[PDB]
């Protein structure tokens, strides 16, 4: 045990929780001002004594070279599409046949409904609890290693926060740019004479692909995490709800906007209050995400593979 | 000009025609007896003046060398799935889901009906009216080159039955085969103590893997066409149903099963009609195949990627 040790620990420790805090909770208990105290003293220290250095301490987002290039990766599982819906009369029709299609339909039948953000499709890696790895969606089978950009994003841990993390997690999110953000961007564009962005979606974009990781850093660059891939030495919930509420227990940005709505008439009440809601949030979203929330009920409706919408064979029971 | 080409020309006419009579439909010209003297008339004039035979010529059909292994085939357009029903109030969802979802729904809402075979999804090129190439669906963007093997299809044209071929036609269709083809087999099998199939799209999948065109010969395969990926240097009918009358114009075996049904209620009467006719068809069917007719409005409605039945996005309106 050496007092240099026990210091960068507390200090790792306290900085991660405050992260946590002004990041996932949106309720600092601390001013801006001694966090970063905090952290230059940790950096500080650190560069002083090199020994102690970790890969995921607080200070170590910004990979100090520029890629080359990315690689490839080829997800595990693969990272699907969503059908989509433009009517309430559509949304009426899609519940209608979920409830017929379905052996036993429950009262209620109950969804997770979210915002739909206009933003990068993203895979993040832990393993025992350690961020290793981040790729694009990409064609939804195979990605660009982004792992360097992801590790820039500022609301993205590096770290779960727990004692027992999972063997391997890999959580699934959307890489957005908030409005602030953006029109802050487009003003350092504008007054250094460079090139501007014409949409918070635009800008995201070009900000995951950018190699050297230090523009990245200066991108304001945001995750909110609305499903999880490989999840080894875990029991998940049952609920999509309350896996999404498990993983903001353990340190991942996950939307507040999120609610559970009984049957299709409180559905569309929230699809209308989300529309409401459009010019208050702060960051662009492009629809809302309904999902049903039960597990064992999204098993047994399962998958839909690349198909036409206008043919559907009528199979005869056995 | 001699007499000898003049002759062969004339019987290969001739042999193609009885073939597209007896095959598609189902109304030969003459005896079986008839269509075998100018059979093997052609076959031994072929072997007598070599320098005349042709790769399309009805008499080779059979490669007489076994294959080593089947190479790899890429599809040009990917071979996609059919979304599934499996009860009246499904059918009837999924059909009020399309008439909300389209801009314009016209009276009556038109489908091409089908019975949905159990057999082995395959991919068949013809170039300048001859068949080249022939795949298994695979995954439906790979699959094996099973050219040999089809080549060896009684009803599977070598020729296009058209004086002016599009520069490439795709066909599209299931092999399988029928009851009376599966119990001789069966027959033979048992008669010459070797295993026997469990049903006939076992016996159909088994006969396709060979790899000695010699043995997928002996095996009483069938092709049904419904429908078309390529098409090169043509026209196409503007309808379903009309895409498939002109594929069996032009030689290609097509169901004749198939109806035109104006609106849902008709549509399950084809489906109970069907079910009833189950019993007399001569080979296993799964279901029936219900597709929108016109094909301006299979364009607007499109395809969903492979995604969840659970989950939707309601987007919101512009
Ligand atoms: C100078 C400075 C330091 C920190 C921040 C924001 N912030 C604050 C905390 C905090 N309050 O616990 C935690 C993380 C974080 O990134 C800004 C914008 C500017
Ligand atoms: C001996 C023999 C010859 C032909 C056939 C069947 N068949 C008949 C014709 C025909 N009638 O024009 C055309 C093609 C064909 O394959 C069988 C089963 C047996
Ligand atoms: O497979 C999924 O659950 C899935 C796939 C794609 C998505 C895109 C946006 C939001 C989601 O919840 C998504 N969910
Ligand atoms: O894409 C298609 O049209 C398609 C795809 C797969 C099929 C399987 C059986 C019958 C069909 O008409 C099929 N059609």
């Amino acid at each position: 045990m050496t007092n240099i040790q026990t210091q960068l620990d507390n200090l790792r420790k306290t900085l991660r929780q405050y992260e946590y805090e002004y990041h996932v909770l949106d309720n600092p208990s601390v001013p801006d001002s001694e966090y970063d105290r905090l952290f230059h003293q940790l950096k500080a220290l650190e560069l002083e004594h090199p020994e102690f250095l970790t890969s995921d301490s607080p200070t170590q987002r910004v990979g100090a070279k520029p890629l080359s290039g990315f690689s490839q990766i080829r997800h595990e599982i693969p990272m699907l599409s969503l059908d989509n819906a433009f009517s309430d009369a559509e949304f009426n029709a899609f519940v209608k046949r979920i409830e017929d299609r379905l052996i036993l339909l429950p009262k209620p039948l109950t969804f997770c409904c979210e915002p739909k953000l206009d933003g990068l499709a993203v895979s993040i890696l832990y393993v025992n609890g350690e961020l290793t790895q981040a790729a694009t969606r990409g064609d939804g089978t195979t990605g660009e290693d982004i792992t360097a950009n992801i590790r820039t994003i500022r609301n993205v841990p590096l770290q779960l926060l727990t004692d027992n993390p999972p063997a391997r997690l890999e959580v699934r999110g959307e890489v957005f740019m908030p409005h602030a953000g953006f029109e802050r961007l487009n003003k350092y564009a504008l007054e250094h004479n460079e090139k501007t962005f014409a949409n918070p979606r635009n800008a995201a974009a070009g900000s995951l692909r950018q190699l050297d990781p230090n523009i990245t850093s200066k991108r304001p660059l945001v995750l909110n995490a609305y499903g999880i891939g490989i999840a080894e030495g875990v029991d998940l919930p049952t609920t999509h709800y309350a896996r999404l509420q498990w993983l903001k227990s353990i340190g991942i940005p996950v939307n507040p906007e999120i609610r559970l709505c009984n049957g299709a008439d409180e559905v569309l009440g929230f699809y209308r209050d989300i529309q409401n809601k459009r010019s208050s949030l702060g960051y662009d979203i492009d629809g809302t995400v309904l999902k049903i929330n039960d597990i064992a009920l999204q098993n047994e409706l399962g998958f839909i593979s690349k198909a036409p919408r206008w043919a559907i064979a009528y199979k005869f029971p056995a």
